[PDB]
């Protein structure tokens, strides 16, 4: 079966269309791409990312997955992450996150189970917060309903 993708421009074969851009070092290049034309590079130096809101089901299981590499050996990690508060007094701050730090194509995924009731929007993040000189390629970012 053909699953559907809820992520918007998963593999920035649309450039940067439907991508937050949050520190203004994000660029759609070729050499970022795993797959496609395109990859998303955020540039090293600083910590950077971008993102976007994906509304989610209630009580229901997804699968959040990616391919990312760091173009030389990063000092910390560049995450994915699937991230909303619950509705709760404590306004607790869910993350379901993949680390990366390889320097090699590499592909992770996670499975994770939504809550009854949202606190906010849930919100897929790129977060690149290594502060190292690499460069960062992701690519065909997923998001599927189980
Ligand atoms: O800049 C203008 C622009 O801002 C937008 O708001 C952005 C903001 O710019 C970003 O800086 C911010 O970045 C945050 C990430 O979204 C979020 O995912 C990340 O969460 C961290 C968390 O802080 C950390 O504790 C966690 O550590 C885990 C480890 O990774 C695991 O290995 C370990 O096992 O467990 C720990 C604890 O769980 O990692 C996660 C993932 O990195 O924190 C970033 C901030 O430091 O995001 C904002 C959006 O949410 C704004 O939206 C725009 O409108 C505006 O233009
Ligand atoms: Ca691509």
């Amino acid at each position: 079966s053909h699953m559907v993708n809820m992520v918007s421009n998963p593999g920035f074969e649309d450039g940067l269309d439907s991508w937050q851009d949050w520190q203004q070092d994000m660029s759609a290049v070729p050499e970022a791409a795993h797959n496609g034309a395109l990859g998303l590079k955020i540039g090293g130096g600083k910590a950077a990312g971008g993102g976007q809101d994906i509304p989610l089901k209630p009580n229901t299981t997804y699968i959040l997955g990616a391919w990312a590499k760091f173009d030389s050996k990063p000092a910390g990690t560049f995450d994915v992450v699937v991230q909303y508060h619950l509705k709760d007094a404590n306004n607790t701050y869910v993350q379901h996150i993949l680390n990366f730090n390889e320097t090699d194509w590499t592909y992770k995924q996670l499975l994770f189970t939504t809550p009854d009731v949202f606190g906010s929007t849930p919100e897929l993040a790129l977060w690149k917060g290594d502060t190292s000189k690499a460069n960062l390629y992701v690519d065909d970012v997923y998001l599927v309903e189980v």
